[PDB]
């Protein structure tokens, strides 16, 4: 399987002064094609290094897609670099220059001399029309290979790319991907439960991505092999998979509440409101979520019903259950979730950072789960939120 | 000027399933040093290609920094690829294994076989300790060059990187950045070494950057020109400004929130030491909850109003007995409410001398309006 190389041009992309979403979007557009994307580059606006990267990319690939640096400034050097990389000279296309002149004239302005540059193409390039911008793109076919220059701005390049992509004659491959979202199982256990199902092959592959909301397992590749291998994987992880594709834990909790005709409330310590924030992120939350309290001080804990006998061990399963039952009674909700524990950086009640209890109380009783989360303060906070949400969708 | 090469490892990065901020962040951290950054890479999780890219980056660079693929799975292959690229074998280090085992034991777990691979290193490598996981990093000093392997999650590598970066012995250059954080004034009106303005949910930042001498002089004159609009600098956040006021006065704080849903309480408590002043809050997300915690009946049908914001602030302050109390109410989106558009927001502060309310009309989607609402509330106390 041959390579596609993707290069976003622009010094600002290197430093994140412009966020490079171009190279990823292009990469995702290549999914239906039997090409391998091994890497993406972001390259500075400098002719020699850029020329070097293009030549190398071209030498190893069936397709090279470049984005950006097609402006009129001295910092816009992509055309020169491609020219240098492929050993062809730039040529003024008088006709294109007229269209560039027209662009400015339509806006009541003479064409700046700088913009003359934008009507240069090498002999191997045909033009790609940009009715949205001054810079027309290129399509270079050479050596049985394709190279495509696109302007930076997405609204300029997206229609251009959509048009030319099916014209390149890239080989197709029926492609699928499956995303499984788990909770409460770490990477190593997934490894063990999967064993040989954790495939890494040219036709299909299985990857894991640990998030604050749990480990995502993605199977991707040939449609046939993805379908059956992802179903096997789902079987092995059945009780820990709470969602697929776009599903979020918040949205999952919402579906359950709506299915049941049930309501929810919360009582939070260490997460400080972040669980309510996350529940209320999804439009339509007011249909089930009655509200909540943040019991950050000892006095607030007492005020909202934590028993006095537990105020010296608020970081406990006992307190967590009491908090959840208290919220349920206080809000009159069908369900209630509680969070208590040690965010970091310091210990609390002699317990170390990451020590977290989450609880759910409902019509048939209450239940508690204990966690020792690694990570800094903000990480521990976030995991606690998802841990609490996970009690409802297990 | 020698090169710095920077690779983020992760197939999910190529596709932007997770957006690569690591390589950019590391690049910015390198500005005070006399190294050239010509390109950055994202590489798929595959040993052969990854080893090729590492071999090539190391050949051409004074410094190579890799971020990602130090988990225990068959899709974590950065250690193997670096070992391949540098021609060295992976060797299990008994001591680090003992630490990994202890890490799991404290969590009440037996150490899984798979994690053993994480205590593996090449002879030329030194460990960079990871008090935040079981994957510690590497620092290879070899032929006068440096290669640093870092874990992927920023909460994890940042402290490792902050710590190792001065130890690398890179040549310095006098570069600096000063960030001035304003509230309640647009870019345009601000308009009226290099200076830039960056609109954020917490207000417009004015960044001055370039040669440290020039940066410091010019940014003091910019701070002069915007004296009354600047609420903080550098790392300062509104929540931390609020914390400094509460501490100075020995005062307390509480909140009652509707549209923000708990995000204001979240943001206040993000800052360590928040429990010295923050007593707690109510998320009054239903009419029943508003009533029960002290909002008058007469106001319950009209939530998008200055009167409601006032009453919530007062209700919270009475409920918790705090010196000050903040409230948020209004329309997050995507739907209008009470004939008011998304982004119509009232924030309130109740304190010893009474209450004040500010109305905003915020652009942005639901999450953006929530966030700006949080900062608008905090800003009542510190602007
Ligand atoms: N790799 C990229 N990803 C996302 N947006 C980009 C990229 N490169 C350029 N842009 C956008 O297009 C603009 C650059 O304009 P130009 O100088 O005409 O390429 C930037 O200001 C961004 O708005
Ligand atoms: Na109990």
């Amino acid at each position: 399987m041959e390579r596609a190389e993707i290069l976003g041009v622009g010094t600002e992309l290197l430093y994140g002064e412009t966020l490079d979403t171009n190279t990823a979007e292009i990469a995702r557009s290549l999914k239906p094609y039997a090409l391998k994307v091994e890497r993406t580059l972001r390259v500075a606006d400098e002719v020699a290094p850029l020329a070097r990267e293009v030549e190398e990319a071209f030498a190893r690939a069936r397709l090279v897609v470049l984005s950006g640096g097609l402006g009129p400034t001295p910092d816009d050097v992509t055309r020169e670099a491609v020219a240098l990389a492929l050993g062809e000279p730039l040529e003024l296309d008088e006709a294109v220059l007229g269209e560039i002149e027209a662009f400015f004239r339509a806006r009541g302005r003479a064409m700046p001399e700088a913009n003359r540059k934008q009507a240069m193409r090498i002999p191997s390039a045909t033009w790609l029309k940009n009715p949205r911008g001054t810079a027309p793109g290129w399509w270079v076919r050479k050596g049985g290979k394709d190279l495509v220059l696109l302007p930076g701005p997405p609204p300029e390049w997206r229609p251009m790319w959509q048009e030319v992509l099916p014209r390149l004659g890239l080989p197709r491959r029926p492609y699928a991907e499956r995303v499984l979202k788990t909770w409460g199982i770490g990477e190593s256990e997934i490894v063990e439960r999967l064993g040989p199902l954790f495939v890494r092959e040219e036709e299909v592959e299985v990857g894991t991505y640990p998030k604050v909301h749990g480990v995502e397992v993605v199977v991707r590749g040939r449609e046939d092999r993805v379908a059956e291998l992802a179903e096997r994987i789902k079987k092995k992880l059945l009780k820990e998979v709470w969602g697929e594709g776009e599903m979020t834990l918040a949205e999952a909790v919402k579906r359950r509440m709506e299915r049941e005709g049930a309501t929810l409330s919360t009582m939070e310590s260490l997460t400080g409101g972040l669980l309510g924030a996350e529940i209320t992120r999804v439009p339509g939350a007011s249909r089930f979520y009655l509200g909540g309290v943040v019991s950050y001080s000892v006095g607030a804990k007492a005020r909202f019903g934590v028993p006095q006998d537990l105020l010296s061990r608020t970081v406990s399963a006992e307190t967590a259950r009491a908090m959840a039952e208290a919220a349920r009674s206080l809000f009159g909700s069908t369900y209630a979730l509680a969070t208590t524990g040690v965010a970091g950086p310091d210990p609390l009640e002699g317990e170390p950072p990451g020590t977290v209890y989450v609880a759910l109380a409902g019509p048939t009783g209450a239940e508690v789960r204990r966690y020792r989360f690694p990570g800094d303060r903000e990480t521990v906070r976030l995991r606690s939120v998802y841990a609490a949400l996970a009690l409802l969708v297990t």
